[PDB]
């Protein structure tokens, strides 16, 4: 495992960690969610290495009120990727949004 590394660690539950990013994210407050995020986002940490939400959602406590806030591609990403993690493991390049390294950062 140099280059592709796909060894998750010991977890218990995920999908209640995405059931948030979904209705916290859009049934609470995009804006006002990324510093109450954080709190719920780092207690199932092991959630987020499975699908390799971590790096995504990282991005979303990033912004909080007064920054980025929410661009609404960082959500619909999230959101669809729920929809793609809840229902499917294939990912794509979505890192993008913030710094592209997902499989190939350059891909010629």
């Amino acid at each position: 495992g140099s280059h592709m590394s796909a060894g998750e660690p010991h977890e218990t539950d995920c999908s209640e960690i995405l059931d948030h990013l979904y209705e916290f994210l859009d049934k609470e407050m995009p804006d006002s969610d990324a510093v109450k995020f954080e709190h719920h986002f780092e207690e199932s940490s092991p959630c987020l290495e499975k699908y390799g939400l971590e790096q995504a959602v990282k991005k979303l406590v990033k912004r909080a009120a007064g920054q980025d806030d929410v661009p609404g591609d960082l959500r619909a990403k999230v959101m669809g990727r729920l929809d793609l993690i809840r229902s499917g493991q294939s990912v794509p390049e979505h890192d993008v949004a913030a710094a592209p390294s997902s499989s190939a950062p350059q891909e010629s």
